[PDB]
């Protein structure tokens, strides 16, 4: 089936929606269908915002970019455990480690991935360079995976969803899933 | 002293608890005793799984098995956390990064790590490689540790809690304490 | 401008305090005032502590020694969280890395990384060896970084809190900082 992907850029004042766009159409080989979103960092506007695409237009998957850091302005991982369901703590925490590869800084991000309803909301980075370091992790110069990117385990999660059976490009990430789950 | 484990498998629907039993029985050089349960995925009765094993039967430890993931059901990790007194935020991490070793959806775990008097309570993976992997760690061709396994700091943490005195075998995994708790 | 530091010893029953004042007079080039506290560890004390040196004293980063374990009396990590406006999740994360490189038994610590007001709050471990290894992190025989300690993103968190510019000797520690933060 179709993907439904609901992307979210969160601006404090865009490149955020076109390196998701980009890297979303490089990584995936069946079909998906975009919802974009260009708002302020205003919590109760990102709460609604994440609300109307999981429960009125019913993304699987929703990706977020910006507002993740220690800045009293930096609300997106707050709003997104409010509307969550579940916490799924592996995100956030792998994220961060991905994202430690290459700055220290890192651990500075307070981003989280989360469960509501049957969607995964994942929060990523502001800049188009990390949105895609954190996607596709970090490689050698052959090519051999060194840290997996986050992506590699979204295939499976949405099929342990209840989500569209979902592939993509080896060259960029592979989906990894267990003998059990593979078509 | 006798170290009390409780072993839970928690079925959706057995091997979760004979592969504790294997392992711990090639792991353990101090005496132990087991209280085995297996249950249906349904919180509540995991919950109170949980406590008949701390309150009446006083396990120094319990071991779970099964319904760690994302998926609707999987609810082993908010009963392990409803029944806790207090969190240890480490063990949930570091057993995804050691199951992070071995394939990249170790992050779609919400296992924990909590304490519920003076009762350390884990949770495992399901499959019995999962447990044994999580439990011992990784090591290299000629037997090494490259990845301490979660067991490593198990003996010296039943220790602070006022717990017997548990030692390992070595060749299995050898039990980290400080000089302070040496006997 | 001068960073107010505030040092906070947490003794169960002093080698915290001191351990503090000789690692930062090393690692910061830019002046720094010191605010000294020596404590048990009973929690509403601590919490008071705390709340004393970021809101009488506007300290902008308050380092705690001790306490952080599983045994019953550790209660610095719980004092933190109840004075946070909000948690910083990649701290005690990675404060837990760092240390694993040490002894697998860094799993054991709770301690986490908070903001109160505009201040960051960080709780390290008792020994003044740890206090050490996590600040500054684990280089090779020749100096070079292996995985950068956690001060590596304090003067920069600092920074987006709205408090002074610091700046580290890069013999001791790096200060990292995107283009868009270098003065």
């Amino acid at each position: 089936a179709t993907l439904r992907i609901g992307l979210v850029s969160i601006s404090d004042r865009d490149k955020g929606i076109p390196a998701l766009e980009e890297w979303l159409t490089s990584a995936l080989t069946t079909p998906f269908e975009l919802e974009t979103r260009l708002i302020p960092d205003e919590q109760a506007i990102i709460e609604q915002t994440l609300c109307e695409l999981v429960d009125e237009m019913s993304c699987h998957l929703v990706l977020t970019t910006g507002g993740t850091g220690p800045a009293r302005r930096d609300v997106t991982p707050d709003a997104t455990l409010a509307v969550a369901d579940r916490e799924m703590p592996g995100f956030g925490e792998q994220m961060r480690q991905i994202s430690l590869h290459f700055v220290p800084t890192a651990i500075l991000s307070r981003q989280v991935g989360v469960i509501r309803k049957q969607a995964l909301i994942l929060n990523l980075p502001g800049q188009p360079k990390s949105i895609k370091e954190t996607l596709e992790g970090v490689k050698d110069a052959e090519g051999n995976v060194v840290v997996h990117g986050i992506f590699a385990s979204v295939p499976y999660c949405i099929q342990l969803l209840e989500g569209p059976y979902v592939e993509t490009a080896p060259e960029v990430v592979a989906a990894f899933r267990p003998k059990s789950a593979r078509r």
